[PDB]
């Protein structure tokens, strides 16, 4: 709103005199408006991260059976379940902890040095005291320490990158703006963060520190919205229905025992029933809740980080690996990311050529020895130092590079030929020219913009000096400069000026009369591997979109190659959105695609508009610019290129540079959940058929099956070697090609739901049996072999849950080591129960034999055997 203001008038809105403060105001100033700084304000409680844990439903049972185990006396119990508690709860602490942003990114965008006029006195002072009313001048090489409008115009320009991403300069014109253009296109005034390129300026403060752009995008990084993870969401959904579930079950277990004193026969002791009710109460939560599965899940997690380690795509938050699963929506950034960031061409325009393709060729790619060298023998002013990292204006590196992509070398004709030009000055209307001597005689330089160039150049170069034509030479270049204009490309005229002879110093005044070599049209190309990761994500059901903030010509252009969007769509400016409102947005969101010219503010905008629609999206970019948009996405991505603030502040970091892995890390968090489900379909299978066997024993007053220790024991590490080896099961890649999951769907969904429960039923009816063999004989032996023939039964579930849908025999019995490797350990652990040290400890009789186990174990056998052939079942309902 301040940008149609100008002169005295921005001024007197700030009621602030131009030449100097005087100090007086800034000791006031400074209180009221405060420094230009900025500062966090994150408590980081300890408390809290504690706190905050218990708000899964799944964590407070457990902390009340742990504390009905103490006052029963068995301590042992209870103080195991306060460990995995822990654990439940370190998980959970750490992960968050490195998604918190971090204003070190932040810190040093803006240059502490400031030139300033206080009390008259030009003095320098630091960014910190700088307040809205003071006014600093800008030389070159300055960082913009406060963001605002320069009255004063050197012909300066300055880098907007750190707003903006663009790594080219763009001119500063002082001349008052009536209309609302994009953030970019603010040619009047300057903002934190960039850097001044070229010329000195003077420019007023208009506010610091939140105020400013750098500190609004500050503000909005200060948000930290969203990031939950689909399968939190998913786990939470049927975790309240668990949650509601156990305690469903423990009215029950209190009203049967109080059901059974009501009927008691002659004298009922009511404190047994009670203290009895309490032992199946307590066994039934122990035995529902997975004990290992917030332990188990963090691992399988860290394979996906270790797979994406070997193809230099690396993961900082373990959870995210599986929201690449789920991921439908990729909105990107043009430069810095689609891009390697480097400029070339391939289209030069000469008489003689006449080739839209290019050629490189070792000084034979120009018709005799003076074509390629005249199209920039001595207009650049670039250096490539020994490392060769880049250094100059950005649009003059592309022609030394041009060169070494011609395998010439610059240094061998650098020398060959030397400057003597004086180099007049370059201006916004002025175009900077250089003077070089030659082995027998001289010439002038000029290097031009076409559309000021050719107003001052009537005589054309090829086949020899040619005479100035007006016309048949004029529309055949607009002709190339407008097909080129129509392609977006930058253009710019290369003129021999070879009129001036034996001239001392070199005059302003002679721009007329230039001879013209030719003309070239560079642009930014994207990554050599971009188009195999865009046809592959089409392919793959995830739609790709764009939101970039360069001009919309450039933005046009980008995506027709690619396929991306047709030649006829057109793209949206970021004013457009700002006149926008929600109410339509969604309704034109799907068909939005490709962006352009928009703020970092519109960035992170339309990641909350795609997830209001339910598909779960994913960022890739780099710079600053992009970095709320990546703290807001579900999963953001950040370049080995970008700067350290996008590196810092995104799930993932391809260090590389190698786009394709993205598209390659889709499919291992389809693999990555397609297991964990498989997985969690084991671990809460074997959990159903243990309470079933503690409710059937609980109907006819049987002593409660497994006693409390060994109900635990199992859970937390019988069961958790088998679910990491279900955990790694094969890829099936041919599911990649589907669409992404739907967000909705449970944990059960896909038919998994009928196999899970036809498991956990085949489990507690041979768990039963066994307790009726045991009770038959004795209640001691009911308890252990109810318990042999359960944790054998669950260790030998892992052949059936290889697949919902598949047999172990002829899938490969070996397919799969680490399944059979990790069933050999469970018999070990079993093992060490039935040893005498430890039988006591695990409630085993010691009355017990090896005939009476076999009838145990082999009733436990005979269970898998019954989940095989549900195949029968499986079988029918295909046909
Ligand atoms: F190309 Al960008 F932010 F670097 F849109
Ligand atoms: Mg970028």
């Amino acid at each position: 709103e301040i940008y149609r203001k100008s002169a005295a008038e921005t001024f007197t809105q700030l009621e602030a005199t131009e030449k100097g403060l005087t100090t007086s105001e800034v000791t006031k100033r400074q209180e009221k408006y405060g420094f230009n700084e900025l500062k966090n304000k994150k408590k980081d409680p300890l408390w809290k991260l504690f706190l905050e844990t218990f708000k899964d439903p799944m964590v407070i049972v457990l902390v009340i059976a742990a504390l009905v185990q103490l006052v029963l006396g068995e301590v042992v119990e209870s103080l195991i379940i306060f460990l995995v508690l822990i654990v439940n709860s370190i998980i959970s602490v750490v992960q968050t902890r490195k998604a918190e942003s971090s204003l070190d990114a932040l810190r040093e965008m803006s240059a502490p040095v400031a030139k300033v006029i206080r009390d008259g006195s030009k003095q320098s002072i630091h960014a910190r005291e700088l307040v809205p009313g003071d006014v600093v001048i800008l030389d070159a090489g300055d960082f913009v320490p406060a963001d605002g409008r320069l009255f004063e115009s050197g012909s300066l320009k300055i880098d907007e990158g750190m707003l903006t991403g663009e790594s080219e300069a763009v001119e500063k014109y002082i001349d008052t703006i009536p209309d609302e253009v994009g953030l970019g296109d603010r040619v009047n005034m300057v903002f934190s963060g960039s850097l001044v390129v070229y010329g000195r300026g003077m420019f007023v403060v208009t506010g610091t520190a939140s105020e400013t752009e750098i500190g609004k995008i500050a503000g909005l990084l200060e948000t930290a919205e969203a990031k939950q993870t689909p399968l939190q969401r998913k786990l939470e959904s049927f975790s309240k229905k668990l949650g509601l579930g156990i305690l469903a079950l423990c009215v029950l277990i209190f009203a049967v025992e109080a059901g059974r004193v009501l009927l008691g026969d002659n004298s009922a002791d009511m404190a047994t029933a009670i203290l009895n009710a309490f032992m199946f109460a307590v066994a039934v939560a122990v035995a529902a809740i997975p004990e290992a599965l917030s332990s188990i899940v963090t691992i399988v997690l860290a394979v996906g980080t270790n797979k994406m380690a070997k193809q230099h795509a690396i993961i900082r938050k373990l959870p995210a690996v599986e929201t690449l699963g789920s991921t439908s929506v990729i909105c990107t950034d043009k430069t810095g990311t689609l891009t390697q960031n480097k400029m070339t061409v391939v289209d030069y325009y000469l008489p003689d050529g006449t080739k839209e393709n290019f050629p490189e060729s070792p000084e034979n790619w120009s018709e005799g020895e003076r074509r390629l060298i005249h199209i920039a023998v001595l207009c650049n002013d670039s250096n490539i130092n020994s490392e060769g990292k880049e250094l100059g204006d950005p649009t003059e590196v592309a022609l030394i590079a041009f060169s070494n992509k011609n395998n010439q070398d610059y240094n061998e004709i650098r020398e060959k030929f030397i400057r003597e030009g004086e180099i007049p000055f370059d201006s916004d209307r002025k175009l900077m020219s250089t003077l070089h001597t030659f082995n027998e005689n001289k010439a002038m330089l000029t290097k031009g913009g076409p559309d000021v160039m050719f107003a001052r150049c009537s005589y054309v170069f090829l086949d020899g000096e040619e005479k100035p034509m007006t016309e048949e030479i004029l529309a055949k270049l607009k002709e190339t400069n407008e097909e080129f204009s129509n392609q977006a490309l930058r253009v710019l005229a290369y003129g021999y000026k070879r009129m001036p002879a034996d001239t001392t110093e070199l005059k302003l005044e002679d721009e007329q009369d230039i001879v013209l070599v030719g003309l070239t049209a560079m642009i930014d190309p994207p990554r050599e591997a971009v188009y195999a990761s865009i046809e592959e994500s089409k392919k793959a059901g995830i739609r790709t979109v764009m939101i970039t903030g360069d001009h919309k010509t450039t933005a046009q252009a980008i995506g027709r190659d690619i396929g991306l969007m047709d030649a006829d769509d057109i793209a949206l400016t970021g004013q457009e959105l700002d006149a926008m409102p929600e109410e339509e947005l969604d309704k034109k969101l799907e068909h939005i695609a490709v962006y352009a010219r928009v703020s970092p503010e519109n960035k992170i905008r339309i990641v909350k508009a795609w997830q209001k629609k339910g598909k779960i999206t994913a960022m890739t970019g780099d710079g600053v610019n992009d970095a709320p948009a990546l703290k807001q996405a579900d999963i953001g991505v950040a370049m080995g290129s970008g700067t350290d603030v996008a590196k810092d502040s995104a799930a993932m970091i391809l260090t590389d540079d190698n786009f394709v892995s993205i598209v390659d890390a889709v499919g291992v968090g389809r693999t990555v959940f397609d297991n964990i489900k498989k997985s969690i379909a084991y671990l809460f299978a074997g959990n159903l058929g243990a309470i079933i066997a503690i409710l059937f024993a609980l109907v006819l007053d049987w002593i409660n099956p497994f006693t409390a220790l060994q109900l635990l024991f199992i859970n937390l590490v019988n069961d958790s070697l088998p679910a990491i080896a279900l955990g790694m099961e094969k890829a099936e890649p041919d599911v990649m090609k589907r669409k992404p999951r739907d967000i909705n769907e449970g944990i059960f969904a896909g038919g998994t739901m009928r196999a899970v429960i036809s498991r956990g039923v085949l489990i507690g009816i041979a768990v039963i049996i066994s307790q009726y063999i045991g009770m038959q004989i004795s209640p001691e032996m009911s308890v252990a072999m109810a318990f042999t023939t359960l944790i054998l039964a669950r260790t030998l579930q892992t052949f059936a849950a290889r697949s919902n849908v598949q047999t172990a025999f002829g899938a490969g019995f070996f397919s799969n080591k680490y399944v059979i490797g990790a069933v050999l350990l469970c018999f070990v652990l079993y093992g060490i129960t039935v040893l005498p040290g430890a039988r006591e400890i695990f409630s085993i009789p010691a009355s017990f034999g090896l005939h009476e186990w076999s009838i145990a174990a082999g009733l436990a056998l005979a269970a898998v055997v019954m989940m095989e052939i549900i195949k029968v079942v499986q079988n029918k309902f295909f046909k």
